[PDB]
């Protein structure tokens, strides 16, 4: 498992929610993706 | 998010699903995360019929 790269991506995606200015529909899917990724890689932000 | 980066990210995740040594639970979560990112960022890698 490439844990550090996955963790970097998880941090980046969290930031997209807070500073990324995405659309509502993209935000809904992204929120789900982040929850799933934290389970997949065993690391949270 | 830049489309090029989104694509690279999803490709990395697909590779982790096949080679990351994740638990069964983690693999399922990863498969769903892929669906979600494809929808969120408007690019496809795995293209599952399951993606909503
Ligand atoms: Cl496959």
């Amino acid at each position: 498992m490439k844990k550090r790269l996955a963790y970097a991506i998880i941090q980046f995606l969290h930031d997209q929610l807070r500073h990324g200015g995405l659309s509502s529909d993209a935000q809904e899917s992204l929120e789900v993706a982040i929850q799933c990724l934290e389970t997949a890689f065993g690391v949270t932000v």
